[PDB]
């Protein structure tokens, strides 16, 4: 059937260390001779609100930082900050470094999360970035610093780093050149745009639906993109972008339905409802599952 | 903030091999100087509507089996047979063997699976096992061998080996000892398990999950006894709660202050009245998936 699953997270654990000022501990990523950690590991309490980054960092040196994997320090021999994260070299490179890159990913998109406490790892999930760029996801205290990430083959695509939460229980963060997304900052204050859903992944949903004899759905019309993102606004839906076209272009071809054909589909959807109808066997459409995940699920 | 979490699979991912025999290959499961795979890897097509195990494998030698860790061959120098699992013993020890052990899971109790193909690790989810001995995965051709598991600390505890698939799309498979979980067998044919059933304990222990994270329209101001309730549970093809699951909700009843009795209330209206459309931690069905140990370590 579909579980949301994510990616076996082995290659990651191998990345994970502790940073610790004083007596703040988050997590960090290892790659190389580099460590990477949220920057707020260098404010006190008192600095939260309105810390002046720059200024706290000229206090600290090397020998400020406590870096460890397991009980295990690494020494620091360099720091610097890159945005919101803080770039800590030290002299050992990680022989568990897997081949990797850094990705800043699009609003719908998914990924993998291993949640870190005190660099132990402790569970992997699957989570969407939301239009509102926001994740719902599962982080507590010591999170920050937990990474996000993809595996092509052999290749971790590393695409968020953990900072914080929002009031209304979402989950903000960066990517590892320490570039929020969103418009958030890492300041102890701030308020989610409102969320909408993410069209491309119901699309892809449809998709699976028909993969698996589900096509009630399907019409004999179809529509153009600006008719239907201007529908799709109406109803709190993302409007979708060319590269959404794109993306979906396998499962198109899969199953023969243009993409243009498929969301006409879905706009009488939204305009008439389900009637009680289920695709999936559910009332209800998803928006979790993108694309790539549906064709690594029923084909593999 | 409240997701299904699978355990960290970096224990078992150092573990998983490929096994092939004649033109089948799947998964197998290296433990020290042992790996362990689904016998049917020895089945021919013919073979696989009543085969005799036993006559089939005496009949291969260990130069039979190739066993492939990444891009190196590992020489099998015996094997054996316990239940429905192949065990193949090896010339080398594997360094990356964590501390583990093997256990039987009961109903109603959750694992991780990490679906393999070829031996090469794909993907990691929660499952739990069913009542009536399913678990509801998500497994491809290739994923046999695929194993579930649960860690105490750093002991990985091996409790499922995946074999089968049924005509319902759910799965089947053993323990590792070999045992199926379940009414199924090893032979290629249509097999239909028992009529299941929700995981009462569960659903309460997401109640209460729902509670922690604010959520609470659906209490209400009355109680019931652990027997009318039951019985009530029992007319939905819900599993009845003992008083050993209402002990294990006590530390959530005390953390939300809410009593076992009364989350029990508040499920029997929701059982007889419906959800009325609204959602509970997102979902618009009662989820039977989450233990309170879940729900805890969450
Ligand atoms: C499992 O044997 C496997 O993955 N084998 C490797 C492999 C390689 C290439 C092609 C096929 C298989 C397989 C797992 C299944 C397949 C699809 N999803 C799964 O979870 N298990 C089986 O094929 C079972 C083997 C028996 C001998 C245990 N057979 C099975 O699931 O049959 C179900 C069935 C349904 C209707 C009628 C007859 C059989
Ligand atoms: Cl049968
Ligand atoms: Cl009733």
């Amino acid at each position: 059937g579909f579980r949301k699953m994510a990616f076996p997270s082995g290659k990651v654990e191998g990345c994970m260390v502790q940073v610790t000022c004083g007596t703040t501990t988050l997590n960090g990523l290892w790659l190389d001779d580099t460590v990477y950690c949220p920057r707020h590991v260098i404010c006190t309490a008192e600095d939260m609100l309105n810390p002046n980054y720059e200024d706290l960092l000229i206090r600290k040196s090397n020998h400020s930082f406590l870096v460890q994997a397991g009980n295990v320090q690494l020494r620091v021999i360099g720091h610097s900050m890159q945005n919101c994260l803080l770039r800590l070299k030290v002299d050992t490179s990680n022989p568990k470094t897997p081949k990797y890159k850094f990705v800043r990913i699009q609003p719908g998109q998914t990924f993998s999360v291993l949640a870190c406490y005190n660099g132990s790892p402790s569970g992997v999930y699957q989570c969407a970035m939301r239009p509102n760029h926001t994740i719902k996801g599962s982080f507590l205290n010591g999170s920050c610093g937990s990474v996000g990430f993809n595996i092509d083959y052999d290749c971790v695509s590393f695409c968020y780093m953990h900072h914080m939460e929002l009031p209304t229980g979402v989950h903000a963060g960066t990517d590892l050149e320490g570039k929020f997304y969103g418009p958030f900052v890492d300041r102890q204050t701030q308020a989610a745009g409102t969320d909408t859903t993410i069209t491309l992944n119901v699309l892809a949903w449809l998709y699976a639906a028909v993969i698996n004899g589900d096509r009630w759905f399907l019409n004999r019309f179809t529509t153009t993109l600006n008719d239907f993102n201007l529908v799709a606004m109406k109803y709190n839906y993302e409007p979708l972008t060319q590269d959404h076209v794109d993306i979906l272009g396998p499962l198109s071809a899969q199953t023969g339905i243009a993409v243009l054909d498929m969301c006409a589909a879905l706009k009488e959807l939204l305009q008439n409802g389900m009637n009680g109808r289920t695709i999936l066997g559910s009332t209800i459409l998803e928006d979790e599952f993108t694309p790539f995940d549906v064709v690594r699920q029923c084909s593999g």
